[PDB]
């Protein structure tokens, strides 16, 4: 029987998060193992377009997660929200790890990984479900552990957890606050108790572990955050999304006064037409992006107008969605098993490399992707 991985993602947990003391059992599983510096997310910095790329080794150019709201000719709309979306395969480019395994007659279990609730390339996993909000961490921990320990015909070679509540206490509170640092713990605390479940169950020894983020966080003070149609008015065009990656549809005819009003420097942003966008961010060929993409600058954000009314204006938030070359918003990763290098550190690296080291780990055939394989080699054991 070949060994399972079991891939943990902890949305918006900033790289340097382990470095503060508050991650006991993380930091414990990383000197045993292998850490990089730090992981570059992809452009965008937000969690559906970055976890879907870290199972498909695509940037979200190509996998077509262009953003978390989307809108397609065909497909009409997408946003987290809309179930029947999220759950149409036709949203959803490339061939992600569950399908890869899958298709090997090896079995794939997860808790709700973005994409997860589609039947991909026709395939889904064998064990999956709908993400609902407020689920405990006993719940999603125990849940995995007894995923990891099925034989038979029910042996999942592949296994992945989520949790959501880092990100959560960012967007509150700030990555500095002591809610954000809470959350980093507690998260933590159920990851030392999932491991030390394995060790009883007897799996541990037999599994290898990768722990990520999808971005990290930065802090939004008071004061930083503007109306959408402060960029453009709605006469002109229409904002398709709002956050720090603001999309811009101009009105019909409306393009020349829309380019006025909308391209190059500003203020708190920059914008550009898509096609025009940075190389760098190698995003802006995918039909799904509208004409026009605004970036708001580190810490501020651009909101439809309702929301920021309703914006209680108090207290310190966070949000990323921000350059991802910006050290706030690195991610995590960290790796140990029985096929993993022990007491390794690697340097910082892009997250489309990820692909290339499971698909090794699972047995799988690599699909094409975006990835280079050779950055990952040093994480294993020979
Ligand atoms: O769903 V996310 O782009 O806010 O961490
Ligand atoms: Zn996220
Ligand atoms: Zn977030």
């Amino acid at each position: 029987t070949p060994h399972a991985l079991l891939l943990i993602s902890i949305d918006g947990l900033r790289a340097d998060m382990l470095d503060r003391g508050i991650t006991p059992n993380l930091s414990h599983l990383a000197r045993e193992g292998v850490r990089a510096r730090w992981m570059a997310p992809s452009y965008p910095s937000l969690t559906f377009p970055n976890h879907y790329t870290l199972v498909t080794g695509l940037r979200p150019d190509h996998h077509g997660i262009v953003h978390n709201s989307m809108r397609d000719p065909t497909l009409g709309g997408f946003w987290l929200s809309k179930s029947e979306a999220v759950g149409d395969a036709r949203w959803w480019g490339g061939e992600p790890v569950w399908v890869g395994v899958e298709n090997t007659g090896q079995h794939a279990a997860t808790w709700s990984w973005p994409g997860s609730e589609a039947a991909i390339k026709g395939v889904r996993p064998s064990q999956w479900r709908h993400y609902q909000k407020g689920v405990r961490l006993d719940t999603r921990v125990d849940a995995v552990r007894g995923w990891l320990a099925t034989d038979g015909a029910q042996r999942n070679r592949l296994v992945t957890l989520y949790f959501e509540h880092v990100d959560e206490a960012g967007h509150d509170h700030g990555p500095e606050s002591r809610q954000y640092a809470d959350a980093v713990r507690a998260v933590d605390a159920a990851i030392g108790r999932l491991l030390a479940g394995m060790q009883r169950d007897g799996t541990r020894a037999r599994t290898n572990i990768i722990v990520v983020s999808d971005h990290g966080m930065a802090e939004v003070a008071p004061g930083h955050a503007i109306s959408v149609e402060d960029i453009a008015p709605p006469q002109i065009a229409t904002a398709i999304t709002d956050g720090q990656v603001i999309g811009f549809e101009p009105l019909p005819g409306q393009q020349a006064a829309a380019e006025a009003s909308v391209l190059g420097a500003h203020d708190h942003y920059d914008c550009w037409r898509k096609a025009e966008l940075p190389a760098r961010w190698q995003y802006g060929s995918h039909p799904r992006i509208p004409s026009l993409v605004c970036q708001m600058h580190e810490g501020w954000d651009a909101l439809f107008p309702d929301k920021l009314a309703k914006r209680a204006q108090r207290g310190t938030r966070g949000s990323h969605g921000y350059d991802p070359a910006l050290p706030s918003m690195r991610a995590v990763f960290l790796a140990q098993g029985p096929d993993l290098a022990q007491g390794k550190t690697l340097p910082g690296f892009d997250n489309v490399d990820v692909y290339a080291l499971m698909s090794r780990l699972l047995g799988i055939p690599a699909a094409p992707n975006d990835g280079n394989p050779a950055t990952l080699l040093p994480a294993l054991r020979m």
